[PDB]
């Protein structure tokens, strides 16, 4: 076998039983599910998340979770949120008084700083493990991601039934987070600054840049399994599995990201599967369905460029594969609906392999921030059903790009978007930009 | 100022407020099993049935049936039966429920209808599960009734209850939480549709852990409405020192006019009977239905072979007989009425008190020694200050009244010397030794 | 299913590697590996035992201690013992002498009463946790126990490796016992007496009587499992374990016990297992391989007249059920080897389930005192090896008895014995003495 073929061969895999895995398919219905299991829970609730909004959609889920730890005072509930994105009136102070409005109802939210700087790293593990269960999504919890309010956020949303593997994703995060150096209470009216556990998040960072899942496989390659991973940085086991994961593909590779962006050593292998003559599919959002994006009406500002850095990437790649796209090899995506907003994440190796993921594919996830996923393995295609709705959907609201010139080029763009990206470029910022973020 | 310890207690009783709209009686235990099929299929949110046992017969599988059809039809739906541990696994004197609870979960797979056990004390005969309340959505349908043939009125014989429905949001969340809290997740609750289920010795701590938990489990709620306002006060209580028993004593003194009772068995304890002759004592009137000893689940006709536990009925006649003996005084200027329920071989099980035209307390509490200090009881108190039930009232109150005959003379009641023979020779024996007072206590 | 197996097939499951189940078949072997391990500890080093006695073999260990917490001061050792049978020149003074002659070096030795008296309560919790591993045995640690000079007491030894087992054995020995009340520190010269804790004891005692270990079981019934099992009291899980499991011997039961004095629901199950056609062996000790015989020749005392107890309690058994030894169907197997002693406990299930514990299986330990056990379900026969060259060696050195009479009665027993017996039976305190020893 080749070395790809022969590091997914060898991953340590869990058995998975094709009843215990539930997809939806919407962002309401992933809404209800999480309620559901909230209320239903015996023994645990933890709950990962980038952020809690103090909005309808978070109250929502932060009030169900107060509801259940009242009526089950015995049940374990915790709620882990990025420490810096969570203090920027706070969903910080929001949490402390929810604290203060139920007392005797003990539901921690810890803080954790991936870095001393927002910029330089964030919480992006993904994970709502509930009993014996993982709700696992992208989704952060506010009013979009959650469908409240007529306007939503468009993620994959997967329920994955398996003791152990919730076993070994709720105890990581016990060792490795919860009890890790500057981590800090949210709900604490006294937690600290930033600048004040400035040196316990550089210790904090070191110990988790070989944190892993350490188990052992119970489960062969003829059969249903799953594997969770876990890394921070260019080496970790995440990274390696992604990289090898992708040559695999004996007939077709497929791509979700939010904002193009792929590092380097990505693209070389999309390039080559395409030189193999297998196929390669990629589902991104039109820059308008970027949650930065700013309507041509509204009041233009700095960050609302983004959206069109992200389609200058999309045009540039295209355009050096345009060959591939005319062989209907190379099929990409722009999705759109309206001014909902697109952030689908994952890949599909042909029918066989799924990796869902919070990693958003670029340089940013693969150097600074903790990231996580689940690689599902499944050879005898039991999932087919499901797999193939679920892509479906994502489908649906996708133009396919049949070439590079129907991406609008820097000229078509607004004045001021124009100017800024002019500015950029002529000192060579853009590529800094697009190591960032 | 002042007001009288009695009232007192009663005007600083947190009440919630109720519309006059969202109470409806309903007079027939036929009615009833109609009412309950009628709001499970309309259940949108949840169900929770507490009852003392829900029974492997005709009327119980038809409720259990169409608790499982409306969780197919709403998967959503949040479904919950409670019984008594010890009464759902034994026969009834001589294949248990809990059984059929679990062959109803296997005959039914992927349909979610947990039924738990609650076990009050160790044994049964030291505490039973006298919780009432079915929970539906923002109504709870209020009744003594446990589910079987007699107490639906299926197949032609009945078991007398009262029921009634009482539409209101908090109340029902106060009820339904109560019971999520302290009952479904306390200790020593255990899954009687688990074939592994454990035996009582198993979990004995466990159940004497929990029994000390409900010593002072009550409902905590903020009042929302005044004493010139109908309203409703849910109660619940286990022991000597609870608060529905605290609230029954000083409820009694309370009747400026009259006071009424029903209970199944004729046997007060010593301080709910002195609030009695208190009452007589003042002028006012008292008003007392119970079953004849016929109509007493446990009477045996004198054709049939005699049982030990066939003496019960015989037991409580003596009781109301003695009271009745010592009260003649006050039968005779009307004050005291004393009724007796009778309809062919039909039983009695009503229970409540109505203080005026103001208080209503419904009730599963059988006011005798047991419901005061071993089970675990509830109720819900109607404040009425404006008489806006009056209708209803008036209505159930002459329902229950028209199967009765009053007792004008103690004498009107048989004797013992009037008893058939083995019940004559084993009351002897058991008043010989003095064990009457013991039985009293315990039944 | 009936409801014994229904029992046993819904006991939490730990999932289990046969690499990492280690069988030692002599207490020589189980000192090393004991020595061995503790020199080799990086994390914890937590030692359960009755005792630990002042002696070479004691010392021994002790010092091995004391040498791997010199060595690695960050390494979290606990030593908890028998607190009344350590006090009875005493092991706790030893313990105190040690401390003192070892300053900085921090190696704690923790009394555990489990009830107000010994005779009411003994510290029958087993279990050596060493990092991710429990070498599991019933033996103390003294000179016979661990086959220093000479002269040796039989026992069982098994070293598992198991994260999960061992984490949930630790964590409640850290929770319910040693932060238990009434434990106190036996290496405190100033440590209170029994008078002066016997409140905290009935309090720690009602504690106990319903501490069990709390864990979720990721393993099915088809897989190599272990279920650590604990209790204090009738209705503990582990006595229903111990009661369900002997019914689901679909061919032969194996019983060893150092004291037959089984309670009647256990007498009741061998029956009916006879009953219904199949095999149960019993392996015991004879009267002089029991720790307590004297010798004829050396001065009687009156603890001396057990062994004798115990032999009238097997002869009364085998009296009542010799159909059975005649149709092959009852095995009893005498143990015996010179002037050793024999201290083997457990359980076999047909090919199929093994019980490891310290349960001598008698009335005491059904109600006193506090027991504990892991039970191996292995279903796919992987450690059949193993298991047939320990009850291979097991018994070696045994006589099968073929008949009742091949036994001593109380006619064939010395004078001094024979007074003693018909004195306590004359006056009925036979029955008691086997319900509290």
């Amino acid at each position: 076998r080749n070395k790809h073929q022969q590091h997914l061969a060898q991953l340590p895999k869990i058995s998975q039983s094709v009843d215990d895995v539930d997809f939806f398919y919407a962002p309401a219905d992933f809404r209800e599910t999480l309620l559901e299991k909230i209320a239903s829970a015996k023994q645990r609730i933890c709950i990962v998340a980038l952020y809690l909004e103090q909005d309808d959609g978070g109250k929502g889920i932060l009030n169900a979770l107060y509801e259940a730890k009242r009526q089950r005072p015995e049940l374990d509930v915790r709620v882990l949120v990025d420490w810096h994105r969570a203090q920027r009136n706070t969903n910080a102070d929001w949490y402390c008084r929810m604290a203060q409005e139920n007392p005797g109802v003990d539901v921690p939210v810890y803080g954790v700083p991936i870095n001393t700087r927002e910029a330089l790293g964030v919480l992006h593990f993904k994970g709502f493990i509930i009993d014996d269960s993982v709700l696992y999504s992208g989704a952060s919890l506010n009013d979009v991601y959650l469908h409240q309010h007529d306007k939503y956020r468009y993620d994959r949303y997967h329920l994955i039934r398996n003791r152990k593997m919730s076993d070994i994703m709720f105890e990581w995060v016990t060792q490795n987070i919860m009890n890790g150096r500057g981590v800090n209470r949210l709900d604490d009216v006294n937690r600290p600054k930033s600048p004040e556990i400035k040196n316990d998040i550089r210790l904090f960072r070191q110990e988790l840049r070989d944190a892993a899942y350490h188990f052992q496989g119970d489960a062969d390659n003829d059969q249903l399994s799953v594997t969770p991973l876990v890394g921070l940085g260019k080496s970790s086991l995440l990274n390696k599995t992604i990289f090898h994961l992708m040559p695999c593909a004996e007939q077709k590779l497929t791509i979700c990201t939010p904002y193009f962006n792929l590092p380097a050593i990505l693209v070389r292998n999309i390039i080559q599967l395409l030189r193999e003559g297998k196929k390669v599919e990629i589902i991104v959002g039109d820059k308008t369905a970027n949650d930065f994006y700013i309507p041509e009406d509204e009041p233009f500002k700095i960050i609302g460029a983004l959206p069109y850095l992200y389609e200058i990437n999309l045009r540039r790649f295209l355009s050096r594969l345009q060959y591939y796209v005319n062989t209907d090899q190379l099929v990409v995506r722009l999705w759109k609906d309206d001014d909902n907003t697109y952030h689908l994440k994952g890949m599909w190796v042909d029918d066989k392999w799924m990796l869902i993921t919070g990693n958003n594919l670029n340089p940013r996830a693969w150097r600074l921030d903790l990231e996580n996923a689940i690689l599902i393995h499944d050879p005898q295609l039991e999932l087919a059903p499901q797999r193939e709705k679920e892509l479906e959907l994502i489908r649906e609201h996708t133009t396919i790009v049949k070439h590079y010139r129907d991406l609008q080029s820097i000229a078509d763009y607004p004045v001021k978007v124009r100017k800024l990206i002019r500015r950029l470029r002529r000192i060579r910022i853009d590529r800094l930009i697009s190591r960032i973020l």
